[PDB]
RNA sequence: UACCUGGUUGAUCCUGCCAGUAGCAUAUGCUUGUCUCAAAGAUUAAGCCAUGCAUGUCUAAGUACGCACGGCCGGUACAGUGAAACUGCGAAUGGCUCAUUAAAUCAGUUAUGGUUCCUUUGGUCGCUCGUACUUGGAUAACUGUGGUAAUUCU
RNA sequence: UGGUGACUCUAGAUAACCUCGGGCCGAUCGCACGCCGGCGGCGACGACCCAUUCGAACGUCUGCCCUAUCAACUUUCGAUGGUAGUCGCCGUGCCUACCAUGGUGACCACGGGUGACGGGGAAUCAGGGUUCGAUUCCGGAGAGGGAGCCUGAGAAACGGCUACCACAUCCAAGGAAGGCAGCAGGCGCGCAAAUUACCCACUCCCGACCCGGGGAGGUAGUGACGAAAAAUAACAAUACAGGACUCUUUCGAGGCCCUGUAAUUGGAAUGAGUCCACUUUAAAUCCUUUAACGAGGAUCCAUUGGAGGGCAAGUCUGGUGCCAGCAGCCGCGGUAAUUCCAGCUCCAAUAGCGUAUAUUAAAGUUGCUGCAGUUAAAAAGCUCGUAGUUGGAUCUCUCUCGGCCGAAGCGUUUACUUUGAAAAAAUUAGAGUGUUCAAAGCAGGCCGCCUGGAUACCGCAGCUAGGAAUAAUGGAAUAGGACCGCGGUUCUAUUUUGUUGGUUUUCGGAACUGAGGCCAUGAUUAAGAGGGACGGCCGGGGGCAUUCGUAUUGCGCCGCUAGAGGUGAAAUUCUUGGACCGGCGCAAGACGGACCAGAGCGAAAGCAUUUGCCAAGAAUGUUUUCAUUAAUCAAGAACGAAAGUCACCAUAAACGAUGCCGACCGGCGAUGCGGCGGCGUUAUUCCCAUGACCCGCCGGGCAGCUUCCGGGAAACCAAAGUCUUUGGGUUCCGGGGGGAGUAUGGUUGCAAAGCUGAAACUUAAAGGAAUUGACGGAAGGGCACCACC
RNA sequence: UACUACCGAUUGGAUGGUUUAGUGAGGCCCUCGGAUCGGCCCCGCCGGGGUGCCCUGGCGGAGCGCUGAGAAGACGGUCGAACUUGACUAUCUAGAGGAAGUA
């Protein structure tokens, strides 16, 4: 500004402009138009009463609302002018933390102060964190009951025991009403943490839910669940999708007064059916026994270890009648497979996009930046429903938390989803690549079977059988199609429905046209041996079949690559030319491929599992 | 400990910089057994501030009619200890910060024979030629009646 | 009366005044009790004034970073000063009234910037320096921004008040309250920073006070900012186809001494821990002291960076194949990678070690010490010229008193030098002292005593006293000079007349003027510094006038006849409307060849026919004159090739690619000018006198040759020397290559242009001398019937 | 295929700093003002004392009596934050268009 009043004048400017922001982006939150601030408590040990929490926190005035089982309630205060509203969930329930983490703005753990956490408390935390997290703060409870010499100590050994798990997080003390207000001041004034899944999509919470029948022999409804709105403004016209029991179309609001407001019944819209969102998910016109399985599964993944993808050789049939539908390619990288080669019934189903970034970045200014006239934030709206059953109703009244999302265009319909995933290093147990598998993809809860394949650059990608130790694989199945970016997880039932955390990954760019190529390889001993040509036994047992596969590649175990001349035995004794030279104690190997595709096994339920155990 | 080394050319000698080298301060990374001392929201934002605390005070010796407690010994003005309140003093020191400020601030040097100064210390305090063996009216605390959604309001 | 260096001071004397919003001159309280109804002893609280203490406030002198792309500012509306006031605690344009027109500035005013609070201090350091100082001591300022106040000894106070501005809280909507740049704490901001802990026990502060209070302060917590100490093993016995030592020719022999990459054997010693107790402390913790337990892969496990060079340490092994990556820089990587990714081994520092950025040294690459400018970056076109800077020799202590010394003067005035006193502590240097050592601390040491708690440094400016070389400055040249006595004019000290009254002089002191005596009466020399005269010369120096020469162009005439021009070649152009040619004559603008020189002159551009006029000038000669007048030069000015523009323009390989002035340092021969001598030739018939030659000498000049003077990177240079053995004076100017002499601003010019003049960004070289080769359609030589004749 | 930065009209809007002109919160000073509160008088009802009179003693009443104290408020002056309109200048932001280089 080349003068000293002027700069001073300039660097003021700038610190108003940047104030505005900060003060926008902290009045959103517990005061006069905001939402309330939900604060989701979790006890991480066995020894934590969580009554004791409770009952220190209360005190502010209560609004105590109730549960069949659980005591979650609003709590008001305006010395701290603050309207907050605490939920509590027990650590394993995967049904209610994982599905009101999701909702929730603050995680309130707390920890013993001898061990840092239990078992079933690090497994409930290692799906929390793959889950996604909102801001947490940590608490201990023993300290207070301990002599004083060891008060010094016991808080240094617990932050050296959590530095693993949270590398930089002051601890507090919930022990007395002081420090209980202490500890809401800090929850009321800390700096957020924004979930781009949560931020760019409206969602919704249930704080009074009411059904009435449309037809009470047809046990489906109409669901009057009231909530405030935390996502975006609203709309009546997009879809609605409760978590766990599918998606319907939702057909009225209406803005009720606010039960308990921090300082102390008119419709807004409707839907016509050319507004309405189309209901429309693919196109319309298109005890010993398990053991022995496990240990049989345990045999194959150590045959799949030391050999990529061997099979015996088929004798009974001829090589090629049962391989029929493969190919031998030269290369992976670079002889190329054609999308429209091989196409099933599944994909006369499945929706695709002209470009996919294209159509994700005009949704993501069409809902972010414009401003729609529907229900706003904040707001206690009350939410008509179209059609809903009673049982999400029975487990309202048992103690599941209730909460919806509004769709996006695109977002009902078909395709195949791709996300990277991990393995888990806490549960060792293999998982053939066919199996089904608790799926958890971006607030969605349903059952698929995905295609486990390699996590590359190229269109082709090679099949794995089964999961890797540290490496990162990659899953494609069939799923209604959610945007990114989205966290995924998928579980497995161990028994009675304590569910295995074995794949935590997030979601990448859903295509149906990234393919997967399942190889198959042969075996066969050479036993003539001459330089640089040979001639080989049990490879295969047939004549004709490898003249059907003529223009195969070969290859030895020690990068001998070849192909062959003539089978001159009517079995597989074939004449076979070499670049290089054979050894006796070695293998010659082919490799065949095709392309493969997912089965149609996606079911919206899943199963309400038991609290999980350490066994 | 008054110090240099690599890099322009086919090879040479130069000019000349670039890079290396050592300390010192802020940050940051990885690692960390013992013990002594020890800086620490200055740099950007002299930006904004929940809540608590940071300044009060009585001796034999200004004013006690609060039974607040005891207590003479009981006509016995006031035994005593004493909250409150009036009176007096302190709150202009300390603590924090470095925005402003360029002969300004500040430093050394001089001056007030050109000023003011609670307190301390010493001097002075029948030096004045003109009801007193004691003067007058109030007001708190206290008692009692209240107002205001609300204040260390009255 | 008393004092000061100095009063319009203090004290005294007189005449009054003495503010109702009044000045002091005691209507106050405790303790011990009393002596002969009176007279009382200690205190406490007061109180005008004076002094003191703690201050404060206004002044004095010297001192500060960057900027001229800030050169004039201040003065209307106080700027600088005078007079009288007003206001103030007082001095003052602090304010008012009336006057004066001042005050500051290239010795940098005014304006702007500062990632500026100032010092004490900090880091780095050969010496000199450079950078930092928000930060615990001192001084200032400010409590969101400005402003105004009350109370008070003291505040323009903010943990006081009143507004406005900006924010912001409670509300029953009427109103009410606010100020963390105190301690914590939160949000924000960011690369960047700790506990909403305990206590007045220590240090001190406040109060009516031995008693109360203190987020001042102390104590813990977090704390790899940083600084100090210091573990991660020691030893013995075995064994080594170890090593060295004594004998053996050698083998090989030793309690001879050391080593190990021996998970070889062995018990010995300990802390880290766990943990009673004491001690510590306000209470605790920590440390120190002690029980008991606590080590063999003593797994009670040391890390961070590297291994081509710089730079200590592997062209070992596998993977990779110009990819991935490494690499501050040079570089490594393209199928054998000493450099990537790993294993193994090795190196350095070690409870620490990498990276980024600021900064210091290295940097003699900012140069005062101490650099550079021919060719590497660079010296102005030339002369003049203000400030600034720098400047030649020369000159060997006394007067009245107070006790032979001091009080009274200094001696022209400074700089310089040495001394003294005055200069906060802390910090730094440094003395003493076994914190168990050390960083620290200020304590400690003997058997109640004994002893510390030093000292130095503290630039510059200002005080004091000695010195008198160096360097400035003064004093007598119309004598208004000194030292003397004598004289005259005006005023005056107060001693003088037993006292008083008055006159009067003297004495003594000033201020002014006349004559006389006296002094060796008084001017330093004349720079191988500079001006200026004079003398004879000299020159393409300049201006004006004048004179000549050929050539060219055009014209007049005559003769001749078809070509004339230009190139490697034509092309272009004029001719029987007789071109070109040859001869004769006329005019016009010019321009001055050869003679013309490694000659001359001029400040530089530059200057050439004869003659005359005008005004200059160098050198030489001088026993002339003045007597430091000088050198270099910002600012400022005069002339300035050639191109360009309506007189301007002021620019060049403007080139010796080379500031100016001064001294010293080798030879040699020419040349130009002037002067001095000398055999002998010529000319003026002799004779001198001169001219032309010849042999020298002297002085400046233009040049050249030469050289182990000494330089320099060398080419080269008698300056480009007298340079690490670095200082004669002074100007301009450079800081790796580009961007770029570009953009913008200012300024001059009609304009072209002139002067001034960046940054972002890019880059590891660009560049200079010299040496070996390579080349040709450059020029010279030698040679071969696998060349020619 | 995209960026970068400029002009940039909008005299966008908003904010800051100098000034012209106009306005002027609040305190302080001055000239007034006088809501209220006292005292001294003048009587009435009247004791004691001295002697119908005076001093005390209790009231009560009224008098524009005559004085003391005195709040709100207002004229003026001063200090003076701030406000408005200009002019100049600066910054933050919404902003069409484009160009060149950047690769």
């Amino acid at each position: 500004e080349l003068s000293r009043v002027d700069q001073r004048h300039r660097a003021s400017q700038l610190r108003k402009q940047k104030k505005e922001a900060v003060l926008a982006e902290k009045r959103q939150l517990g005061g006069k138009d905001g939402p309330p601030h939900q604060v989701l408590v979790v006890p991480l040990h066995s020894r934590i009463s969580l009554p004791e929490a409770m009952q220190l926190l209360q005190d502010g005035t209560v609004h105590l609302n109730e549960l069949g089982n659980t005591q979650n309630f609003m709590l008001l205060c305006p010395r701290l002018k603050h309207r907050w509203f605490f939920t509590s969930a027990r650590p394993g329930d995967l049904h209610v933390v994982l599905d009101m983490a999701k909702v929730a703005d603050t995680i309130l753990f707390l920890l013993d102060p001898l061990e840092g956490w239990d078992s079933t408390g690090d497994y409930c935390l290692s799906c929390l964190f793959a889950q996604g997290l909102p801001t947490y703060t940590l608490a201990v409870q023993g300290i207070s009951g301990l002599p004083l010499k060891k008060q010094i100590d016991t808080r240094k050994k617990l932050s050296k025991a959590v530095e693993k798990r949270f590398p930089h997080d002051k601890l507090l003390l919930l022990d007395t009403q002081q420090e209980a207000g202490m500890l809401l001041r800090q929850l009321a004034n800390q700096k957020q943490q924004h979930l781009a899944f949560r931020d760019r999509r409206a969602y919704l919470f249930a704080h009074a839910v009411d059904f009435v029948p449309s037809e009470e022999n047809n046990l489906v409804g109409t669901l009057k669940i009231s909530g405030y709105v935390r996502g975006q403004t609203l709309n009546v016209n997009r879809l609605l999708h409760i978590v766990g029991y599918g998606d319907f179309q939702m057909k009225q609001i209406d803005a009720p007064g606010d039960p308990f407001p921090l300082n102390p019944k008119v419709l807004m819209k409707a839907d016509p059916g050319r507004q309405e969102s189309l209901q429309a998910e693919v196109i319309p016109d298109p005890d010993e026994e398990a053991e022995a399985k496990m240990l049989e599964k345990y045999k194959q993944e150590r045959l799949e270890e030391m050999f990529p993808d061997e099979v015996d050789t088929p004798r009974d049939v001829a090589a090629r009648i049962r391989f029929q539908k493969y190919r031998g390619l030269k290369s992976f990288r670079t002889s190329p497979w054609d999308p429209k080669e091989n196409l099933p019934q599944d994909y006369a189903r499945i929706f695709q996009f002209q470009n996919f970034t294209n159509t994700r970045k005009s949704i993501f200014k069409e809902v972010e930046e414009k401003e729609v006239e529907g229900a706003e934030v904040g707001w206690y709206v009350t939410l008509h429903v179209s059609e809903v059953p009673v049982s999400v109703v029975e487990c309202f009244r048992q103690g599941t938390p209730l909460i919806a999302f509004s769709l996006l265009p695109h977002e009902q319909k078909m395709s195949v989803l791709n996300m990277v995933v991990r393995r888990d290093p806490g549960n060792t147990e293999p998982v053939k690549a066919k199996e089904e598998l608790i799926f958890h993809c971006g607030f969605r809860r349903f059952r698929a079977s995905p295609l486990f394949s390699q996590h590359t650059a190229a269109d082709k990608h090679k099949l794995q059988r089964f999961l890797t130790a540290d490496m990162a694989l990659v899953a494609t199945v069939y799923a209604p199609i959610t945007f990114p970016p989205a966290s995924v997880l998928l579980f497995k039932q161990k028994s009675n429905g304590m569910h295995s955390l074995i794949a935590t990954g997030h979601l990448m760019s859903v295509d149906p046209d990234r393919m997967v190529i399942k190889r198959v390889v042969l075996s066969g001993h050479p036993f003539k041996i001459f330089t640089k040509m040979a001639v080989v036994r049990y490879m295969f047992f047939n004549r004709e079949d490898v003249l059907w596969f003529k223009p195969v590649e070969l290859r030895t175990k020690w990068g001998r690559r070849g192909h062959i001349k003539e089978p001159l035995g009517t079995h597989g004794h074939m004449k076979c030319s070499f670049d290089g030279k054979l050894k006796s104690q070695d293998t010659v190997l082919m490799n065949l491929y095709k392309r493969v595709f997912p089965k149609w096994t996606y079911d919206p339920y899943v199963p309400e599992p038991v609290p999980w155990l350490k066994s």
